[PDB]
């Protein structure tokens, strides 16, 4: 599922991510743009042959099983085809526990060089939420 962006903030907030530690929801929108393009069906292989999955990209090396990125860990206790999903649920819950791990939204490469800083709150302007 391709996201519009109220949809995808409408989403988040309903599952608690608005200011969750912290981070404002357009943080998180923001995020979502730059990592998947809103896209839930979102892979993109890294270099050390793990992959990152969904709306905000998160890396079977720490985070989930696919079965293909051996010596990894599954820390959300998921298969890495859940984070694919229409529904945002899983990549929500997941997203938690990445933020909560004690590098805050620095762990998302693309939120730290193209929306941290920055006016995020664009990201959700016009929005009802
Ligand atoms: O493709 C776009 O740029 C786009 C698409 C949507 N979409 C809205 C929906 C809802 O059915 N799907 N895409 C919203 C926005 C926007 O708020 O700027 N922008
Ligand atoms: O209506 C929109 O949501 C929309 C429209 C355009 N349009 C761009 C052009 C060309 O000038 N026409 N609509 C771009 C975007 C976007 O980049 O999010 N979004
Ligand atoms: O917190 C992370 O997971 C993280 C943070 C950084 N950061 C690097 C800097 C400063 O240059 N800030 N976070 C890099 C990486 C990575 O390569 O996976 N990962
Ligand atoms: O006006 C739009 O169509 C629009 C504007 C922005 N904006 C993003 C930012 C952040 O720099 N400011 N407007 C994003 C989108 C979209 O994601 O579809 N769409
Ligand atoms: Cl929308
Ligand atoms: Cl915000
Ligand atoms: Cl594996
Ligand atoms: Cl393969
Ligand atoms: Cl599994
Ligand atoms: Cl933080
Ligand atoms: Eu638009
Ligand atoms: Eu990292
Ligand atoms: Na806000
Ligand atoms: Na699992």
């Amino acid at each position: 599922k391709v996201f519009g962006r109220c949809e995808l903030a409408a989403a988040m907030k309903r599952h608690g991510l608005d200011n969750y530690r912290g981070y404002s929801l357009g943080n998180w929108v923001c995020a979502a743009k730059f990592e998947s393009n809103f896209n839930t069906q979102a892979t993109n292989r890294n270099t050390d042959g793990s992959t990152d999955y969904g709306i905000l990209q998160i890396n079977s090396r720490w985070w989930c099983n696919d079965g293909r990125t051996p010596g990894s860990r599954n820390l959300c206790n998921i298969p890495c085809s859940a984070l694919l999903s229409s529904d945002i649920t899983a990549s929500v819950n997941c997203a938690k526990k990445i933020v909560s791990d004690g590098n805050g939204m620095n762990a998302w490469v693309a939120w730290r060089n193209r929306c941290k800083g920055t006016d995020v709150q664009a990201w959700i302007r016009g929005c009802r939420l």
